[PDB]
């Protein structure tokens, strides 16, 4: 709050703009002598005489400049004076630079120069150069120029291999190093606030042309450097400034500006260093006198030329297109007439080089007039070749005479010996007048005057009016100082800051002026910027005006709404309006007329009105000349342009429908015009068609994006598409569109039929080519309904049409539009990308869609292309048969009880657990303290995350304890993550103090079995009890459990839900069989339907506790943030900033956890928070403790990264962090130490800490096998918001959700109220039925449709009928659909060998179904295995089958890892057949070869291969079990050795000594060969820890001993039965588990006593055991005949190579 004056700005600005100046006087130099000609009068400022060389000053030879820097040098001996001057600065020093010099001075090889330092850096091994590593910016201020110095560039950089391109005219640049362009585009691109994703790898600026900031567009310039600066301070990173400029006043302030210290990188060149000296003649037109004006003019251009008619080169310039070819035909015209004055300066009379410039004649236009006789044009575009040919031909010098306009002057080099520029006049359209011509211009066309190897001395004549021109005279003698015109395009440049967010209130905008070039004139000549002296000594830092300036700008930007700004505060808040008017480069004005005057029902008429009212177009008027014209075409536009008469209005609208129809024009006024408004008329259509299209009004979307359209293709709605195909023919689509025939049409037509309609047969194959070309879409529709108000829709995109790489390019871009039955309104939205290489794959596009109770008849689905005229498809949404699921019943009223105390519970070991903690439970916990304590019903509380859900839970289990000592109790959740915190918080309070047993279920099955047994307390999750529990009629544990606990049952609806509803459903069922009642506790999230998970768990209505998620006992303060960003990285980027603001505004002081998509966002995040936070000039402000105390914990870190950010006060969290590090971050958090932690949204679940607020960046991740982005699910986001809840310290919660646009009403529902549920177990119920045959509790099919009865699927099918696909809610519908089910479950798995059917009825389970069953394993997998294997298979085949397997199918594709995974796929021993690597079994395959190969991976593709080695066992010994099942021994064995060197980690053929721990490939070589040789271990290196590690492997490694008996060897004999009894003991007592270092999940031994016959292949005998101590093992078999033959006794092992053994026998 201070106080603020109202500026008025027309006051403080500069109007002349370039033309202002400063300069009260003008020195001339030498001679200045004056000529009076009484027609004009001629002042002549002589050449300068050239300067000897200074002391110090010599030339430096290339090869003395670096070794790596000469190559693009060549054509060069040597360096420029200014640039030998230079180079030291330029090549081996960083310090920004300013190079003032002469035009022409050649400072280009200087700004070279500064490129060549930044490639140094990257010089690399022998990879010659880094393409990726850096980028470097080229902003010229001239688009001609921006093409030449692209071209210059390219050719001298071409041997580094380095790309130079253009930006001006969209993605994919993103490959291209040096990026030339003008000032606004650069300004446009980063403006974008994805401008990072350009931005961050700049490491290089030259702004050439630099006294641009003299000119109207400088303040661009000013807001350029001022972003980049702030962007050097935030990032930390140094980004090097070089500043190009002409020799004007003020250039020291300039040097201020770009952080050049002036006795290090500023230069400045005064006129003698122009390479060729220079005489000037400056004349001037005495009156206003009439037409005879310009016969003054060419009165003095000819007698000024023809002092040069041998060999000298004349350039004149003039400005207009037609001016070239009237002057030089005017000089042609006028002379010769006196006595053929100057003719011949073709030099000799024959045919010297005359012969050339006749032989080129036969070009076309008035080149052909012209040439014979030396002279030549060069004009804007409208020749072709021809501006080519006058070029090269001016350039062998032959060409004598040449008229131009200034493009040439800034588009190409070839400088003239003289050069005349005629009269200074030129008309802006922008300001709609005739004005005296920028500064610039005239700077870069007497730069023209005198060729560098050609001419001693230079001349040049400017023919211009008297009257206050003498700033000419000021321009080119370095007179013409340099100011700030920001305060002209102030508004929009504060707004263009506070849309990035750099700027969010007054006092930011302030600071934010302090880098402005503005502030520092203002400092210098305040008298001139209007700051008296008495002001400014009493503010020197000019915080009043600057206060006052932002505060003007403000008020303005607040009055259009571009931005809503209180005086009171100051602050800042952006809205829609400013957003699209800072990313379309829009003026306030006409943001403000476009929001007066937008409405839906705005018909077309209006909207070419509204267009034409933009103030860009506000000085535009209606010339008198004109008008005739103007009505000619008004009377060929389509559109009619209602009530107004010739208004500037009606010319700008007809102007723009005349570019569209592409009439030809006459007026040139005019047709500068007509340019001038349809190069912004895109950018200004684009900007209303977001506005319109994100206020959701379809006419109006629609009709705006056909305008875009038409604007872009040139032509109207109304005429053919083929028209966008450039290459064909006009006169053949006239004639199509001559036909009165649909375009649609064509597509049935063969090339025959088409030649044949258009009486053109001669076409009739190209145009069918073109018609298939041409983008079309086939959309298919699957309908959910979600609730009453909300439906759920998947929408298939397919493709139709050939894709052609000349015409789509890389990608094509669509809308699709979700609009209601009249399509007055959309719905929903979103921007869909169609990439070329991923075209013909399926696109599943998944949202959701709201609706209102008096349902309509349908819905639209529009597809719609972004860029294509009548490209579109509309798919109807049928809501005819649609049934809305049932309202959900109200929540549970939560009464206010008094807090009920800790004393209410009565026990004192009981209390001890808690009064220390808290004196009361909340109310949720009072309200069903009773109920859960108490009673021993079933009971269903549901609640918030964070509402302490979990206590009540546990006040269940106290009562378990209480009634009975030896209860055993099983706890069961979804994530493993949290069943582990749960054990570590329930084994302290109970195991420890309350002294029971608290256990936690691990993968293997006979420990689990065990903890099973010993355990009061079991914790496990879903897949770990249900292959206990299915068993649950053999195994007694299971059927007697006094309490389930089930935590985070709404995790039903999610992934791997069904296995928690089978587990639920099976202890329910087992519950009525023993007539003893499981007791069932379910803790949930607040649903929208309670009541059927209540019926479904055996709970009463007033056993069942369901809160409103508002009932939270820490209140939730949710703001949701849209994005609208359709690619994904660019949203992150844009959300950097937005992140720290979140952070500041809502939970300054508080604790923060920000989630984010991945591991790597992690860190990045972390490090913006960090570098901004520093860069308020707050730094620890995150750190609340002194950083000496952190250095004894962060000394245990051994990354790097992680010290420094938690040095800053900031953490973060990701699964490549060691437990120990991520125990360290989150104790620091939780301490309060450091305020902010940063973790991947992989992390929410395994996380135990809380906020004051969390932020969740982004929504979306990644999925790499369908190459999308999908949403989070909506279980984590619940996740995640929990995680801000701090009932002790915090009277509030606060969590700010930032995603992209379309997502965001959705978080507003189902956030805000209840969750609705589903069962997805329908579409899982094969393995669960394979399973409960197996274990025969179905028995027929009427047991299975029993078996669905105990479901929360059942329940379900009524509620939501439609989204299980019923028709109906009646019991037949019901009983219908179930019987197909049962019946369709069935029938897969008897077609997959599972399962017999009989009779009918009856099933019965089969041995792979069997097998599957046993091992956990899906029926598809040892389905495939079954046809996969044969006799023949082997080790590499049998790892190419088991990575095939289904349980891999989930194993993640991640961002741009088809590259690592093809780079791994070389380096691995077996070659993959044509792989796909976004196949996630491809990539499992390349993972378990590296497993094999011992390679060190990327952390990613460890955790994977942790993932795949966790079900590796349980595959293999299916593979074991089906091999022997089919009676096949060389694949069998094969697997078991497999077994061995996957646990082992080893390969086929290896060595055995690679078991040893601490063994290297450098070892092997003094080893010659087993474990069993192991006479001094001297042998080679050897630590007493490295032996404590090999002597405590070798007492577990198996020594064991085998006898073997054929019982009554000849009693046994033809056709008989046979026993081999086998006797295994071992001569030590076991210790320890399998000792596998690499394997994640250590195993046990395991082992394998196989008979069989080597020669046949065949097994005829297999078991397989596990030890003990000693072991009694009984093979029996059938006999063949004639009984002796031969045989052999395998024992092998699944986890040790080299314990194989082998006996002969018969
Ligand atoms: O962002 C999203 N994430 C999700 C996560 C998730 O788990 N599910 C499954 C699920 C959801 C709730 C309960 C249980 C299971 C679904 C989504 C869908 N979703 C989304 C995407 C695009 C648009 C959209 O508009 C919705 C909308 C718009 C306007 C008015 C009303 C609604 C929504």
């Amino acid at each position: 709050l201070a106080p603020r004056q109202v500026l008025d700005l027309e006051d403080l600005v500069f109007t002349q703009g370039s033309h202002f100046m400063a300069n009260k006087r003008c020195q001339l130099p030498d001679g200045s002598f004056r000529r009076q000609r009484k027609g004009y009068e001629e002042v002549h400022v002589p050449a300068l005489k050239p300067k000897p060389f200074g002391s110090e000053e010599q030339l430096l030879p290339v090869e003395k400049l670096p070794k790596y820097a000469q190559a693009g040098f060549e054509g060069f001996k040597t360096l420029n004076r200014i640039q030998s001057k230079l180079y030291r600065a330029a090549l081996e020093t960083d310090e920004n630079l300013l190079l003032c010099a002469p035009t022409g001075a050649g400072k280009t090889n200087v700004a070279l120069m500064c490129m060549l330092r930044e490639i140094g850096k990257h010089i690399n091994m022998d990879g010659t150069i880094n393409v990726d590593d850096f980028k470097i910016i080229y902003i010229a201020p001239m688009r001609s120029l921006v093409q030449e110095m692209v071209g210059s560039f390219g050719k001298r950089l071409a041997t580094y291999g380095i790309t130079v391109a253009e930006l001006t005219g969209k993605e994919e640049i993103s490959a291209t190093q040096i990026i030339v362009c003008t000032p606004e585009k650069w300004d446009i691109i980063t403006r974008k606030g994805g401008e990072r994703t350009y931005t961050q790898l700049v490491r290089l600026i030259i702004l050439d042309e630099i006294h641009l900031l003299h000119d109207d567009r400088g303040p661009v310039l000013e807001a350029l450097v001022a972003r980049a600066i702030r962007n050097i301070e935030m990032t930390q990173e140094d980004v090097r400034l070089i500043g190009l400029s002409a020799t004007l006043p003020n250039y020291e302030d300039v040097a201020t500006f770009l952080r050049v210290d002036p006795a290090k990188g500023l230069f400045y060149f005064d006129n003698s260093f122009r390479p060729v000296p220079l005489e000037q003649t400056y004349v001037g037109i005495t009156e206003k006198k009439a037409i005879k004006r310009f016969q003054i003019m060419n009165e003095i251009v000819y007698e000024k030329i023809m002092e040069h008619a041998g060999k000298n080169q004349v350039l004149v310039f003039v400005h207009s297109r037609k001016e070239t070819g009237k002057t030089a035909r005017a000089i042609r015209d006028m002379c010769l007439e006196k006595d053929t004055l100057g003719l011949f300066l073709r030099e000799g009379s024959a045919s010297t080089e005359v012969l050339r410039t006749e032989a080129e004649q036969c070009k076309n236009l008035e080149l052909k007039d012209l040439l014979p006789y030396g002279f030549a044009i060069h004009h804007a575009g409208m020749t072709r070749v021809d501006r080519t040919l006058v070029e090269d031909l001016f350039a062998d010098k032959h060409i004598q005479v040449l008229v131009s306009t200034a493009t040439l002057a800034w588009g190409v080099n070839l400088p003239a010996h003289t050069v005349i520029i005629k009269g200074t006049q030129v008309y802006s359209p922008e300001k709609g007048r005739w004005t005296e011509l920028g500064a610039l211009d005239i700077l870069q066309m007497l730069g023209r005057a005198g060729r560098p190897q050609y001419d001693t001395k230079g001349e040049g004549i400017l023919i211009t009016s008297h009257g206050e021109l003498q700033y000419y005279l000021s321009l080119l003698n370095q007179q013409l100082p340099i100011e700030s015109q920001m305060v002209s395009k102030l508004p929009d440049m504060l707004n263009a800051e506070i849309v990035l967010g750099n700027v969010q209130n007054a006092k930011d905008a302030v600071n934010w002026l302090g880098y402005a070039y503005l502030y520092i004139r203002m400092l210098r000549s305040p008298t001139l910027y209007g700051i008296s002296h008495d002001d400014l000594k009493g503010d020197p830092l000019l915080d009043q005006r600057r206060l006052d300036l932002v505060h003007t700008a403000a008020l303005m930007l607040d009055k259009n709404n571009l931005v809503k700004y209180d005086k009171k505060t100051g602050n800042f808040q952006v809205t829609e309006l400013g957003r699209i008017a800072s990313h379309y480069y829009i003026t306030n004005d006409t943001v403000q007329t476009y929001n007066q005057l937008l409405k839906p029902t705005l018909s077309e008429i209006e909207l070419f009105r509204v267009f034409s009212l933009s103030s860009e177009f506000k000085n535009i008027t209606v010339r008198e000349e004109e008008k005739l014209e103007l009505q000619k075409l008004l009377e060929r536009v389509p559109i009619p342009v209602k009530e107004s008469i010739e208004e500037p209005s009606a010319k700008i609208n007809v102007l723009l429908q005349a570019f569209i129809s592409q009439l030809k024009l006459e007026g040139f006024a005019l047709m500068a015009d007509m340019v001038y408004v349809t190069q912004s008329a895109g950018r200004l259509m684009r900007a209303i068609f977001e506005i319109v299209l994100n206020r959701g009004w379809a006419q109006l979307t629609d009709k705006t994006l056909n305008l875009c359209k038409m604007i872009d293709k040139r032509m109207w709605q109304s005429m053919c598409p083929l028209r966008q195909f450039r290459k064909l023919p006009e006169e053949v689509v006239k004639k199509i569109e001559k036909k009165n025939f649909p375009f649609e049409r064509l597509y049935d037509l063969n090339h025959n039929e088409i030649g044949e309609l258009i009486r053109m047969p001669k076409m009739g194959k190209t145009i069918h080519k073109y018609v298939h070309l041409f983008p079309k879409l086939e959309l298919s529709v699957h309908l959910q309904p979600i609730t009453r108000s909300t439906l759920k829709v998947e929408l298939t995109i397919t493709p139709d049409f050939q894709w052609d790489e000349k015409v789509h390019g890389s990608s094509e871009a669509f809308w699709i539009l979700v609009e209601d039955v009249d399509s007055e309104v959309i719905l929903h939205h979103e921007y869909f990308l169609l990439k070329a290489k991923y075209a013909q794959d399926e696109h599943l596009i998944t949202f959701f869609v709201p609706v209102f109770e008096p349902l309509p008849p349908q819905y639209f689905i529009r597809v719609v292309s972004d860029r294509w005229l009548s490209c579109e498809t509309q798919l109807p949404v049928s809501f005819r048969h649609l049934i809305l699921p049932e309202k959900y019943p109200p929540p549970t009223e939560l009464l206010d009880l008094q807090p009920l105390p800790v004393s209410a519970l009565r026990n004192s070991a009981f209390e001890s657990l808690y009064q220390d903690k808290f004196p009361f439970f909340n109310p949720i916990q009072t309200q069903v303290f009773n109920t859960v304590y108490n009673s021993d019903d079933n009971v269903f509380v549901g609640a918030p995350t964070g509402s302490g859900k979990t206590i009540c839970a546990e006040f269940a289990i106290l009562r378990m304890l209480l009634q009975s000592s030896e209860g055993r109790c099983v706890y069961i959740t979804p994530m493993e993550a949290l069943a582990e915190q749960v054990y570590m918080d329930w084994y302290e309070k109970f195991q420890d103090r309350l002294n029971k047993k608290v256990v936690l279920l691990t993968g293997e099955t006979s420990t689990d079995l065990k903890l099973l047994g010993k355990g009061n307390i079991i914790i496990s999750t879903p897949e770990k009890w249900d292959i206990l529990s299915r068993r649950w009629k053999q195994r007694k544990n299971v059927q007697n459990i006094n309490l389930f606990v089930v935590d985070e049952v709404h995790l039903i609806g999610g992934e791997n839900g069904p296995v928690l509803e089978v587990i639920c459903s099976r202890m329910r069922y087992i519950s009525s069989q023993i007539e003893r009642p499981i007791r069932i506790v379910a803790l949930s999230s607040s649903l929208s339907n309670a009541k059927d998970v209540a019926h479904w768990l055996g709970c009463s209505a007033t056993s069942t506790f369901n809160f409103h998620p508002n009932v939270r006992p820490v209140p939730l303060e949710l703001h949701i943030q849209g994005f609208n960003i359709s690619h994904t990285q660019t949203r992150l980027l844009s959300m950097a900033k937005p992140v720290y603001h979140a952070i500041t505004k809502h939970s300054p002081k508080k604790p923060v956890i920000v989630f984010v998509p991945s591991r790597k966002q992690t860190r990045l995040t972390a490090i913006d928070i960090l570098t901004t936070c520093a860069a308020d000039i707050q730094r620890q402000r995150f750190l609340h403790c002194t950083e000496k105390d952190l250095i004894p914990y962060l000394e245990k870190l051994s990354d790097s990264t992680l010290k420094e950010t938690l040095l800053n006060g900031v953490g973060y969290l990701h699964e490549g962090l060691s437990p120990m590090e991520r125990r360290l971050v989150e104790q620091l958090f939780s301490s309060g130490a450091i305020q902010v932690v940063v973790a991947s949204r992989s992390l929410c679940w395994g996380m135990n800490v809380a906020a004051h607020l969390v932020i969740i960046m982004d929504t979306q991740y990644y999925n790499g096998k369908i190459h999308a982005y999908v949403d989070y699910p909506i279980y984590d986001v619940l996740q995640m918001v929990g995680h801000a809840n701090r009932p002790l310290q915090d009277d509030e919660g606060r969590c700010v959700i930032m995603c992209q646009g379309s997502k965001k009403d959705f978080f507003k529902k189902f956030l805000y109220e209840p969750l609705p549920v589903e069962s997805h177990l329908d579409h899982c119920m094969h393995d669960h039925f394979n399973a409960e045959i197996v274990t025969k509790t179905i028995e027929n099919k009427q047991d299975a449709v029993d078996y669905l009865t105990w479901t929360f699927l059942y329940r379900r099918m009524t509620q939501n009928p439609n989204y299980y696909n019923l028709q109906g809610i009646s019991h037949r519908h019901l009983s219908d659909h179930l019987s197909e089910l049962v019946e369709q479950t069935l029938s897969d798995l008897e077609q997959s060998k599972c399962i017999s059917i009989e009779d009918e009825m009856d099933v019965a389970p089969l041995n792979l179904g069997m097998i599957a069953a046993y091992y956990y394993i899906n029926y598809t997998t040892i389905e495939l295995f079954s046809m996969s294997l044969n006799a023949k298979t082997k080790v590499r085949g049998l790892i190419e089958i088991i990575s095939n397997a289904a349980e891999y199918e989930n194993i993640p594709i991640r961002h741009h890892e088809d590259n690592l995974l093809r780079q791994l796929a070389q380096k691995v021993p077996h070659k993959l057949n044509n792989p796909k690597f976004n196949d996630p079994h491809v990539k499992t395959n390349l993972l378990l070869q590296a497993h094999l190969s011992r390679m060190q991976l990327s952390a990613e593709l460890q955790s994977d291969t942790e993932e795949i080695l966790s079900k590796a066992i349980r595959l293999i010994q299916a593979c074991v079990d089906v091999l022997s099942s089919n009676g096949w021994l060389s694949p069998a064995l094969a697997a078991m050795e497999l077994a061995q060197m996957v646990t082992q980690a080893m390969w086929s053929k290896d060595s055995y000594l690679k078991q040893l721990p601490h063994f290297t490939s450098e070892h092997i070589k003094r080893c010659t060969e087993s474990v069993f040789d192991i006479e001094r271990n001297a042998l080679l290196q050897l630590t007493d820890s490295q032996i404590a590690d090999v002597a405590r492997f070798c007492n577990r490694y198996p020594n064991i001993e085998l006898s073997y008996e054929v019982v009554d060897k000849d009693s046994i004999r033809s056709g008989g039965p046979v026993v081999v009894l086998v006797q295994l003991e071992r001569e030590e007592e076991v210790t320890g588990p399998v000792i596998a270092p690499l394997f994640p999940q250590k195993r046990e031994e395991g082992w394998w006593v196989v008979i069989g016959d080597a020669k046949s292949n065949s097994l005829i005998s297999i078991k397989r055991l596990t030890l003990q101590q000693k072991a009694k093992v009984k093979l029996d078999f059938v006999a063949p005949a004639t009984g002796a033959h031969n045989y052999t006794l395998y024992f092998m092992s699944d986890a040790y190579m080299g314990c194989d053994q082998e006996y002969k026998f018969s």
